[PDB]
């Protein structure tokens, strides 16, 4: 008993290294996507998913935001090893739990 959680809040992105399982540019809006930017869960901020799908296929959309866990690991400021590493290692098989808590508009 469950329901598919859509983006705009706590969204997770799962893909199995098959066709795509990543495709985002990190540190673009942030210093390294995941972190603990300023919350109690983490806080990945990015450009998000590539234009040609990829992570977008992984369904890891949202440029600049706050993740609870990345690649499955809770990036509550862990990054260094876990979160940042996942950004770089993403794809093999990625599972992400994100928490939508942006501020500015979708462009402004």
């Amino acid at each position: 008993g469950s329901s598919p959680p859509k983006p705009g809040d706590i969204f997770e992105v799962e893909l199995a290294k098959n066709d795509n399982s990543l495709g985002i540019s990190v540190t673009v809006l942030f210093d390294k996507g995941g972190v603990n930017t300023s919350v109690r869960h983490g806080g990945i901020y990015v450009k998000a998913v590539i234009p040609q799908g990829a992570a977008e296929s992984d369904g890891r959309i949202h440029k600049g935001d706050r993740v609870l866990a990345v690649n499955g690991v809770s990036l509550e400021g862990a990054t260094h090893k876990q979160a940042v590493e996942t950004l770089r290692n993403t794809g093999q098989v990625v599972h992400l739990l994100l928490e939508k808590g942006q501020s500015p508009t979708s462009k402004e």
